[PDB]
């Protein structure tokens, strides 16, 4: 043969001059891509008289970057470290990236843009709020506190706080938001009709601090007994006195709280207003019981007009709290 024919492409290298026939005694030069590289340098061929190019032991691989697997603290994404890939990085819960988030192998097989580290997420100590005092608080790295870490506060003596008394060091190396501490005054407690009330005995009373309620006999209280200035500035409740009722039949048994009880049993010393119970009442139709429901309201309780109270002497008719029910 006269010519060498178009040289053959080896797969990450380029031919140069790359002509489809080549006269005997021109040159080639194989040389692998930037971002590869082969053993024993590139390769130069004369095409020899025979036209035949000769045996080519080229065999380009990719620069390998150095070893980038271990990310202390954190964690390194990858398939491998040759020339064309890059890599990516995140950090164990606590810990920030202190660098670039990704970095490729270069040509040159050198990391860009440069590996990263983790370092701990730390907060400066908190500031106290304008009338708090700081409860729990201790830094856990050297001044600083870290992440998730928490610090608690206490309003001063009458002061009510308004947000929450917790805050957390966060990733940004802030703080959650601080409460407020806000003084807070009450007026003093209405007295209730047939009843008394208690507070303690100075100028003026503010959050937290604590009225007592009681009845006179007869009376009980609508609402708690205690009562507390709260953070808006009127009271937790404001309870009266309520009138009792006398026990509005001699003898009957009545629901009370899901039970059956003998009234003037459980009732002996009158009902208390808002006690509830239920009469038994007589289908006389269907020869069968129900009840019908009777509230203590402020001194009144109305039976209903079904019920029929038989004095114990009438022994010969039947209770309708004895009649099986409808
Ligand atoms: C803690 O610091 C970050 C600053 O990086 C604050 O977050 C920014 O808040 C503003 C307004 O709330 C936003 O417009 C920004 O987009 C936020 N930036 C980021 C990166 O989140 C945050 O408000 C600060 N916290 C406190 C309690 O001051
Ligand atoms: C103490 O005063 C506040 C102020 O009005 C009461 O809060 C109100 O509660 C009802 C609930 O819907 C509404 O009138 C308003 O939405 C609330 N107002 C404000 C400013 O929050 C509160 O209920 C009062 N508490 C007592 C025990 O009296
Ligand atoms: C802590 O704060 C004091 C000043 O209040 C300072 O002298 C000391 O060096 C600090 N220590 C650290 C570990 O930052
Ligand atoms: C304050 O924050 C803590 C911690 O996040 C959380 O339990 C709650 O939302 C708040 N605590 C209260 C309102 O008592």
């Amino acid at each position: 043969g006269r010519t060498c024919p178009k040289p053959d492409d080896l797969p990450f290298s380029t031919v140069v001059p790359l002509k489809t026939f080549y006269e005997p005694g021109e040159e080639i030069t194989y040389s692998c891509k930037p971002g590869y590289v082969s053993r024993g340098g590139m390769r130069k061929f004369i095409c020899p008289l025979t036209g035949l190019w000769p045996i080519n032991t080229l065999k380009c691989t990719p620069r390998v970057c150095p070893f980038a697997g271990i990310l202390e603290n954190g964690a390194v994404r990858y398939t491998t470290f040759e020339y064309p890939n890059t890599i990516s990085f995140s950090c164990n819960t606590g810990f920030y990236l202190n660098g670039a988030d990704s970095a490729k192998c270069t040509e040159e097989g050198k990391w860009s843009p440069e590996l990263p580290v983790c370092a701990p997420i730390i907060c400066p100590p908190p500031s106290i709020p304008t009338f708090a005092t700081l409860r729990v608080y201790k830094p856990s790295a050297g001044n600083n506190s870290l992440y998730r870490d928490t610090a608690v506060f206490e309003c001063l003596p009458q002061h009510a706080m308004f947000g929450n008394d917790t805050i957390t060091c966060t990733t940004h190396g802030n703080w959650t938001k601080l409460p407020e501490c806000r003084e807070v005054k009450c007026p003093f407690p209405s007295r209730p009709d047939n009843g008394f009330v208690n507070y303690p005995a100075k100028p003026t009373l503010y959050y937290k601090d604590k009225a007592t309620f009681g009845c006179h006999d007869g009376y009980s209280l609508d609402g708690p007994e205690e009562i507390e200035c709260t953070k808006l500035g009127n009271w937790s409740a404001m309870p009266s006195c309520k009138a009792s009722c006398k026990v509005p039949v001699k003898k009957a048994t009545v629901v009370y709280q899901g039970e059956r009880v003998k009234i003037q049993e459980k009732f002996k010393n009158g009902m208390l207003h808002g006690d509830k119970v239920s009469f038994f009442c007589k289908n006389k139709e269907k020869k069968c019981s129900y009840t019908e429901d009777a509230q203590c309201i402020d001194g009144t309780i109305e039976v209903p007009k079904c019920f029929k109270e038989h004095s114990s002497l009438a022994f010969w008719k039947t209770d309708a709290s004895d009649v099986k029910p409808c």
